[PDB]
């Protein structure tokens, strides 16, 4: 039921989004940032660098990851 | 755009399924099994291991893909 999509970076930073089944995104919290914890108890399995950075106002259902582009 | 589901795993298999815009699944052969070579044409970006084990006809817009359990 989880999605999680390709990987798009730029000179900085490394992106990838999530897609949370839209049954669940009640338990996304709506006024503050995930910590690795958070996250990772709404089943979210990935990378421990990922960091959930930015609320996709929009739709909240599909989560925002990020992760330090190594070298530079 | 592709998406990527979780992975799961029996005894010795490590699983884990692509699903494709119905704009690329027309691509998709019905025939036979894709080459790694076919897919990464495609666009689903991998790690190289991931090899695409089983053709399913009733929804050509999910790959299912496998790989042995990490050594």
């Amino acid at each position: 039921q989880i999605y999680y999509s390709d990987k798009y970076d730029d000179e900085e930073f490394e992106y990838r989004h999530v897609m949370l089944p839209k049954d669940i995104a009640k338990l996304v919290p709506k006024t503050h940032l995930m910590s690795e914890s958070e996250w990772r108890n709404l089943g979210v399995q990935q990378s421990q660098g990922w960091v959930h950075y930015m609320i996709h106002e929009p739709e909240p259902h599909i989560l925002l990851f990020r992760r330090p582009l190594p070298k530079k």
